[PDB]
């Protein structure tokens, strides 16, 4: 857990490897969201086209007499009904129970994501501020340094001479002072990059875990939903086929030469 | 059977009413056929979109590494693609199981019942051109007989009346004898639509005998072709929830920042 975070803080761009790990699960999440959305759009179609034909042809074949089957054909339109009700009302339990958790928990992830690469670039600009003051501040004492140097070669003039090296070594003196506070507050940045490093990555991690926890759970609801929905076909096609057993061919016309 | 046939025979339009259930059964095939046909369409439709999908999937997931789940989707993604090949060889044994040999029958009941309509007209043309004949011959001895009476009110002259009366009266006998004879051919025809009211609605319970058998027989195998297709389904789903359990949030994230 904390040694895992370790492991990718020792790793120079382990933050960056985090980050797009988290990328790469949300576009994971996002192309099995669209797959599972299409496939349900497919099915609807499926179940709207193949309703409309069953329901013509119950209204015609409960119109017709003495014809042979007439009630197992009845029976196997009406069936392709219920197949068409129960794929609708799966469809709009999985939108509910798979789509709607798995699409939260990813934009709470990619609002996460996008926030922590701010912070990172924020932290990283810190310290690139802080090394260019650090070279400026350099460049500012080498300049009082040369400057003291040139006062300093070897009584009126004795005195001036004495008091433009007293002044160009109080600011060689300031100057050294800036450059060394300027370390200091390099080597600050430093250890807040370092701060910023294990709070990014640990919460990536907890991210990933808390994502994993809703993908697995619609996951198992979503197997569970499509199972409910697949058990509804063998015992149909069986009955529909013990159907058949007490039909005798020419039954129907001879009822109907007796009706006649 | 051969009594079936005789209760018919006796009702006057029973040919016409065995035929008229021949036409009701060929348009309930028919109708059986097309609802079969176009929802055979609906399913190849669904099986070449799912498949699509299914199949970009899997070209996408596999180019991942540690995604949570990776594993159960590309098995899941190609279950979807095995429905759609079973489906896709389901649609076309439907149409060499069912289509095909319940087609060829209907056909061979509708050649045969526009035959035996085309006869039942004819034999009873036959029949109204017989009568027609009979109500000539009826007017025409009226005439004779009329003629006849004309050379009969009461010897040179004696013999010319003799003669008159005794060749109106061999025309009026030519007459009586044809007359007579289109009696005997009208009721030879009527003798004849009774030979043809037997062999048309016998030949036509046993042409919806034959229907039946076919109809029985390819629903039959329908059902247990379409038995077979709805068992792959549950078995399926209940192994791919299984597969989620020894599945452990985070697992592949720790994999990934150990690989990296």
């Amino acid at each position: 857990g904390e040694e895992l975070d370790l492991r990718l803080i020792r790793t120079k761009g382990g933050v960056d490897a985090a980050l797009e790990y988290a990328k790469t699960w949300s576009r994971y999440a996002k192309e099995l969201l669209a797959w599972t959305e299409k496939r349900a759009s497919y099915e609807l179609e499926f179940a709207k086209s193949t309703m409309k034909i069953a329901e013509a042809g119950k209204v015609s074949i409960q119109q017709q007499s003495h014809m042979p089957l007439q009630y197992i054909y009845t029976l196997f339109l009406e069936h392709d009904l219920s197949l068409g009700t129960l794929a609708m009302e799966t469809v709009a339990q999985q939108k509910r129970d798979y789509y709607q958790p798995l699409a939260a928990k990813r934009t709470e992830i990619e609002k996460w994501r996008k926030e922590f690469k701010e912070q990172w670039m924020k932290e990283q600009k810190r310290m690139n501020e802080a090394v260019q003051a650090l070279r400026r501040a350099q460049l500012q004492y080498v300049q009082r340094s040369e400057d003291l140097r040139a006062r300093s070669q070897g009584s009126k003039q004795q005195e001036r001479r004495r008091r433009s090296r007293e002044e160009a070594q109080a600011k060689a003196q300031e100057a050294e002072a800036l450059y060394q506070a300027c370390v200091r507050e390099a080597n600050a940045r430093q250890q807040d990059l370092e701060i910023a490093k294990q709070r990014i990555v640990s919460h990536v991690r907890k991210l990933v875990f808390q994502g994993d926890e809703v993908l697995r759970r619609v996951t198992l609801s979503l197997f569970g939903l499509r199972g409910a929905q697949a058990e509804r076909g063998p015992r149909a096609f069986a009955a529909l086929a013990e159907c058949c057993a007490p039909f005798e061919p020419g039954q129907r016309y001879q009822e109907f030469v007796r009706a006649l």
